[PDB]
């Protein structure tokens, strides 16, 4: 069933303007910041998969795995203790989402991210699901334990170049945010029960659809729900190949004959969401909002 | 409305199913487990698997002395494996000829293997039965995506066994059997007769297959709700609870064990001793043993 009148910015602007669009759900990942100064994971050359070198690692994705951290913690708590420190200021996606809150659109916004720039945009917590986790808190990794600890204890120990260990039991204590080989958190799984059945709307934005179970997400809405990405590349699309990481037909499909829901606008996440914006009649309002919270910021 | 089709979560459920009216289109999903009996390694298996045993290529992880991109690179390490894995001849297993009772008696709507073995085929199996899903080694290409000239299996067994790395005689870019490597496309024909198979599909037979590698995985979750699926297999595959990384999409699992479980039955074992044992509840056993024993000596004739 096809509701957008055609499969470009335009029409899901038309869309949203509609009766029928009311619920929209944002799926995001770590290209909503690089423009903060942040990297992403998997762009050549800048980002961190491709920069880790040093840490002498088998592949690069192990500096977040469960099991090689329990094996070797000291790379990860290095990375941890050069990565922390950065301050960033939301960008203009970030602050375009706030907008579709404000304006009472916004179901959730799901986020790969942990630099919670979502909520410094002043998206609260009903709003999100951070579903690789957060910092914020952390626990020991024993099953029989899982005593939890404040930023503040982690921090004591991350810059006192101690590796942080549970005072119960003794195993390792890491920030609450999710490796690979690790359960998401009990929030991702309660939402996404329930967000998908009545969403109207999937903007997914800055991420490359990479990982599992975050790329199911765009399989669990109805069929007939528009779906926009607005990032650098087309994300979610292929045939069948070996490895893939998209269930089958659980991409999109921009391209093909039989294509009637999926839209990728191709560029950068903050002008996509200028371009939008505009379209809907907000670009003064976002403008204001960028400049005011910015401006705040510094102060 | 959830049509519950098993009677019971077992084996002798799933055999009085079989024997049912509504039973009349089965599909086999198979791995590289149906084939160790035969003395072919599987992949996964602890120790015994290929992946737990090629140290000696100095691989940066496993799969990627059968991944595209690293091949790119460094095609000497498959090359020398496969100079490992091409010569020696294997015969069909119990649980191949199990499968060729059901394409004998009108049972069989397809078999979707991720083996290169051939045995379905030698098994009696016919090219429109089988979905190979992960290739052939019978033809090769050039990997220029541009030129994609094919070269027939004496000429790729020519350059192999002269250890010489093959390059293409068009353009000089590597040749490779058509083999399915990560991240390497999927032959058009496993597409489109999925789309087709799984919406009539009554019964999915799974055996000998971790489920551990896209699309194949997704298989199971494109059969309709109400079809039991049986696997027979060493451990339980497919049921996990989710994690980061995780191959299987959400909710797109085995579930044998939940409170929820309708449909899904697990045998543990081996796939021969589980196929007899599924062949005795349905009356086939002494059939299945005198097609194997036929079978086999035939083979030996020459
Ligand atoms: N300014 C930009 N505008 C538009 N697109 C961008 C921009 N910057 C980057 N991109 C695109 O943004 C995308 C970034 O993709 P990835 O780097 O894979 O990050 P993820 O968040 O999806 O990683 C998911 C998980 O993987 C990890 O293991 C962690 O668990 C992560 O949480 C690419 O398509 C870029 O082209
Ligand atoms: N005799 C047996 N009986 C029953 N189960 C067995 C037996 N032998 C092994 N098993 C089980 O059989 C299963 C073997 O699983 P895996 O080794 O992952 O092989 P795949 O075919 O699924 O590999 C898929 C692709 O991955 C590769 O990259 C290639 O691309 C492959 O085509 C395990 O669960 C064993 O416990
Ligand atoms: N610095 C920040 O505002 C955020 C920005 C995103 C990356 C990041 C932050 N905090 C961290 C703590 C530990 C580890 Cl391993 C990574 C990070
Ligand atoms: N911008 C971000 O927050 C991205 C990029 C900074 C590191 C990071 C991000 N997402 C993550 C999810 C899990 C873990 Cl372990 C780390 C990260
Ligand atoms: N030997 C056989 O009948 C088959 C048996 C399965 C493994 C295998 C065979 N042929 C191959 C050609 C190349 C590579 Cl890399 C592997 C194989
Ligand atoms: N029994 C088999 O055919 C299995 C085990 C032998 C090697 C092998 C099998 N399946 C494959 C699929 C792709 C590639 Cl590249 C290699 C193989
Ligand atoms: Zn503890
Ligand atoms: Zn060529």
């Amino acid at each position: 069933e096809r509701l957008l009148d055609e499969l470009t910015l335009e029409g899901v602007a038309r869309y949203m303007q509609s009766e029928r669009c009311r619920r929209v759900i944002c799926l995001v990942g770590a290209g909503i910041s690089t423009s903060a100064g942040i990297p992403d994971f998997r762009s050549p050359s800048t980002g961190l998969y491709d920069n880790l070198e040093k840490y002498h690692l088998p592949y690069p994705e192990a500096i977040f795995e469960i099991s090689y951290f329990k094996k070797h913690p000291e790379p990860f708590f290095a990375l941890a203790k050069e990565l922390y420190p950065g301050q960033f200021k939301p960008t203009i996606c970030h602050y375009f989402m706030r907008l579709l809150k404000d304006k009472g659109l916004l179901l959730r916004c799901y986020t790969q991210n942990i630099d919670t720039l979502e909520r410094i945009a002043g998206l609260e917590q009903e709003d999100l699901v951070e579903a690789h986790g957060t910092f914020y808190t952390s626990h020991c990794v024993s099953a029989s334990c899982r005593h939890e600890y404040p930023l503040s204890w982690m921090k004591e120990k991350i810059f006192s170049e101690v590796t942080p260990k549970c005072e119960d039991c003794q195993s390792l204590v890491k920030p609450d945010i999710v490796f690979f080989g690790e359960s998401l958190p009990a929030r991702f799984f309660s939402c996404m029960q329930s967000d998908f059945l009545k969403v109207d709307l999937l903007l997914v934005m800055g991420t490359s659809l990479q990982v599992q179970p975050f790329a199911s997400l765009i399989s669990k809405a109805p069929l007939s729900t528009p779906r926009l990405l607005i990032n650098k590349e087309k994300a979610g699309q292929s045939d069948p190949f070996l490895g893939m990481i998209m269930g089958l037909g659980g991409g999109m499909d921009f391209d093909s004959k039989k294509a009637y829901r999926d839209v990728a606008w191709l560029g950068e996440c903050d002008q996509g969401c200028l371009a939008l914006a505009e379209l809907l009649g907000w670009k003064k309002e976002l403008e204001d909002l960028v400049r005011r919270e910015h401006a705040s910021i510094d102060a």
